């Protein structure tokens, strides 16, 4: 099984214990670590943070400890305008230029592959995404003639039915990608006036309307569209999404005034790292959606939807039962990486819980 794990560039800037650098990563935890995110300048892949080349080097020395470890560099991401990807992909010349610049960059910095995080392709982009993937892979196949191990090509893909139908030719790109990471954790929160869980495993008969917004539907759909299970990787979040309640009602459907109050370390309204949730739980009431099989918690007027060791292990068994290639975790720096916030003196409790299940039959 594969355990794909993301590490984010900007996590180095968090204060105190929240600060996370690549060397905090256990070399034997994941099978693949992906550095997010690279930028595109003058139609060429490029660094993003001022100290990326140094962090690239720090991440890749982990391979001196675990020679089996593979690293990839992800381009795009949420703060990368998808229109920018559009412009590059729609013109054969700017597209060829970008593709040509990738291998030498990856080779210079020690990466084993490229991860595409175009979030998200539109109806007019579907055709060009296919072209980009095809041609990128053809270039990787050609570069390997030089005697070096062929570069890996992956892509992070939306798990929303409508987003998939609109921007991706799943049957086509599946043939060229080494693996596809399903973003099965962005099913709610996204500017909605009600409380709900962003990463439910199952639909849950109670309130059948967002019948498509659960991991089980996304996986089944991808398999139906033509993607092989052995190339599919299910996304598991290491963060939670928060809401400020508009009323004293805490159960399903309850009013919401806006995103939750920022975490002390992550400082982003609406999000909380797992290590911040561990702290939040003290004095909170915990609940669990039995149908969806994921927990949530409340304290005062704050409502948090998250994943714990139990729900994460549950998702890992589900993916094994459907014979998928493995799991993807977003993100290592959001898990209790120091292992000092969540109690049991365990480093990376969430990611480790997933690894344990994956290591069983
Ligand atoms: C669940 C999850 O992980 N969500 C992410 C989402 O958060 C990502 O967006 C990221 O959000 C945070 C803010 O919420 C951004 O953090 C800033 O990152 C920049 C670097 O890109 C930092 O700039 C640097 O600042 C330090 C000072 O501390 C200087 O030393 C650096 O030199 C300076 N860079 C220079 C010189 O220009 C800044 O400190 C961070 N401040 C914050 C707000 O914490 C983060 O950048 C941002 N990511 C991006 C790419 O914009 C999102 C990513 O797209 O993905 C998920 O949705
Ligand atoms: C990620 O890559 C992006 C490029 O694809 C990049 O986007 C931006 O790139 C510049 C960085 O901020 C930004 O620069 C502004 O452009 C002006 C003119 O283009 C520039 O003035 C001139 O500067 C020198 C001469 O002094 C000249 O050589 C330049 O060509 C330029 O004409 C302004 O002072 C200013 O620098 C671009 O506007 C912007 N482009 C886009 C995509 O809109 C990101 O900065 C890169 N990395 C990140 C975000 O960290």
């Amino acid at each position: 099984y594969k355990l794909i794990c993301y590490y984010t560039s900007w996590s180095q800037y968090r204060e105190g214990d929240g600060s996370c650098f690549p060397d905090a990563i256990d070399p034997f935890l994941c099978t693949h670590v992906i550095y997010s995110f690279a930028n595109i300048s003058n139609n060429e892949i490029d660094t993003w943070e001022w100290n990326d080349v140094t962090l690239y080097d720090t991440l890749n020395t982990l391979k001196n400890r675990n020679p089996k470890l593979k690293t990839l560099l992800s381009v795009g991401g949420w703060n990368f305008g998808p229109e920018r990807f559009s412009a590059i992909a729609s013109k054969t010349q700017s597209r060829r230029t970008f593709i040509k610049s990738v291998p030498p960059f990856l080779r210079t910095h020690g990466f084993d592959g490229l991860d595409l995080a175009w979030l998200y392709p539109g109806r007019r982009d579907k055709r060009h995404l296919t072209t980009l993937v095809k041609e990128m892979k053809a270039e990787f196949i050609r570069e390997a003639q030089a005697g070096t191990e062929q570069l890996l090509l992956s892509a992070a893909v939306s798990a929303g039915k409508i987003a998939i139908d609109r921007g991706y030719d799943i049957a086509q790109i599946s043939r060229h990608l080494d693996f596809i990471s399903l973003l099965t954790y962005d099913f709610h929160g996204a500017w909605r006036q009600t409380v709900g869980h962003h990463s439910p495993l199952f639909a849950g008969n109670e309130d059948a309307s967002s019948r498509f917004s659960n991991a089980d539907y996304a996986v089944s759909y991808m398999l139906r569209l033509g993607a092989p299970a052995n190339k599919l990787v299910m996304g598991i979040p290491t963060f939670g999404r928060s809401f400020t309640l508009a009323s004293s009602k805490t159960d399903v459907g309850a009013p919401v005034s806006g995103p939750g109050v920022p975490g002390r370390f992550t400082k982003e309204k609406g999000i909380l790292a797992y290590y911040e949730i561990c702290d939040f739980l003290h004095g909170a009431t915990t609940h669990r959606f039995r149908d969806q099989q994921v927990p949530y918690a409340t304290k005062g007027n704050q409502w948090v939807a998250y994943d714990d060791q139990e729900s994460v292990k549950n998702k890992a068994r589900y993916l094994k039962n459907r014979q998928l290639a493995g799991a993807m975790v977003w993100a290592l720096d959001l898990d209790d990486f120091r292992g000092t916030f969540c109690g049991q003196n365990l480093t990376f409790p969430l990611t480790s819980a997933v690894k344990d299940v994956l290591a069983e039959v």
